[PDB]
């Protein structure tokens, strides 16, 4: 809610396997204050998969990786037909964190 949000573009409610889906996203700073430095981070509930970064790194569950631009795309690559959940944290350095949440085929 503040200081920051991420919106999030449509995202289709299914994937097969060996699907990718891109995630369009953007920072949006709700305030006048706070949020220099931006870190993304994701983690897997539900179902197989691997989530990369338009720079084409791949995340690692839990570790923390510096957002460079505001605009920027993930991208999910399903490794099976089971229901798929997973959330992505993006953190400020002044402890705001705002939470995605993924799901396809469920």
């Amino acid at each position: 809610s503040y200081p920051f949000t991420v919106e999030v573009m449509p995202v289709p409610n299914k994937v097969v396997k060996g699907q990718t889906v891109e995630i369009r996203c953007e920072l949006k700073k709700e305030g006048d204050f706070s949020g220099t430095l931006y870190t993304i981070r994701y983690f897997q509930f539900e179902g197989e998969g691997s989530l990369k970064m338009d720079n084409g790194i791949t995340f690692l569950p839990n570790d923390r990786y510096l957002l460079e631009n505001e605009k920027f795309r993930l991208y999910y690559t399903a490794a099976g037909d089971e229901a798929h959940n997973f959330i992505v944290v993006v953190e400020d350095n002044f402890s705001n964190s705002y939470e995605l949440e993924f799901d396809f085929n469920n």
